[PDB]
């Protein structure tokens, strides 16, 4: 690792980069993968016009056909593992802490990730429910007892742990997710809005429903 | 017939061929298809399947 | 996992690509294999020719040949591999969480 | 011999470029050998401090 190019717990953007590893041998393999095809495939230009001129034997046009197509190959790859020394944001979101220091060894499919980026903004709300229940609510939404927030949805409010009421109203959204085991027991979302980052993962809350 | 005691629209086929047989109790286990065009059902629930 | 490309709890199809894994490796070792598979054929081939005139020996036929059968192999490989980075749906159905994320390593 | 840029019989002054050679080769040996002494130099220093310790 060259470089950490970001603040934890900061807001990324996708495909912005996260972590500089070094790239001066990446650099190196690129640009001397390029010498070698520029210098073979001159050779095998030239040996495709002699051998159509016969001034050349068949093999001898193959050798060099061969060699610039090894180099063609080698550039492509060596081109890849340049463009991966730029660790980059899969997602926009909040990233947490870096699970490596500068300095350290990084190896292509090690066990560990080195950062976790959150999309926080719309925010989740499990709600955890009996069958029964949310078979009732997706006929109060086609009845019209409940209000809509688009397509399949619930307008939806959201009570905080502190017991407030959370400004902004939300959409309950009634494809499941997941059946429990034990129970029959349900699992939806509800998404909110979280324009200044006031939820956050692992609150307990009370979605609400007006019917 | 579902869990909250209603009547479930749509009416399926109850199928006599066994699935499986119980080892102690010896009691078969047999299956009704419904069709679920909605997703009203799923897995997991308690129903009752009516028979006249 | 480079992309997810179903969203949780919805309908998807038999045959429906559910992940990317990033191909980028795979996509350069297939084209690469692929047109090392042209050049040893092509060299197997005319040795074949030559070896009948004996204007190169049986070993040299037998290496030719070897390094063809080689090519052929890697290709099919590679074809193989590069296929299974779209991870696609076996049935039609609804599908519920995702268990790995984008990013992850599988 | 990729030019000529000049002609037969003209008038010349010494350091005028008479021809171009085909310099694709000889700009990526080039660029090449830049880039391995940039890696191999920050290598060397790193091991210079390395062995130090």
């Amino acid at each position: 690792i060259l470089k950490r190019l970001f603040k934890e717990g900061s807001d990324v953007k996708a495909g912005q980069q996260l972590y500089q590893i070094d790239p001066a041998t990446y650099e190196a393999d690129y640009q001397s993968a390029q010498a070698n095809l520029a210098s073979t495939q001159e050779q095998a230009q030239r040996y495709k016009l002699l051998v159509a001129d016969q001034a050349v034997s068949k093999q001898q046009y193959a050798d060099a056909n061969a060699a610039y197509l090894q180099s063609k190959a080698a550039v492509e790859q060596a081109r890849i593992n340049l463009r991966y020394t730029k660790v980059l944001s899969p997602i926009s979101g909040r990233i947490g802490r870096s699970a490596v220091t500068e300095g350290a060894l990084v190896t292509n499919g090690q066990a560990n990730a080195m950062a976790t980026v959150q999309q926080l903004d719309p925010i989740y709300v499990d709600v955890t429910q009996p069958s029964t229940a949310l078979l009732r609510l997706r006929r109060e939404l086609a009845s019209g007892q409940l209000e809509r927030a688009g397509d399949n949805a619930a307008k939806v409010s959201l009570k905080l742990e502190d017991g407030s009421q959370y400004p902004l109203e939300g959409r309950l959204e009634f494809s499941e997710v997941s059946v429990d085991e034990g129970t029959g027991s349900v699992t939806i979302r509800a998404v909110f809005p979280n324009p200044n980052n006031e939820l956050l993962p692992g609150m307990f809350v009370h979605a609400q429903l007006q019917e």
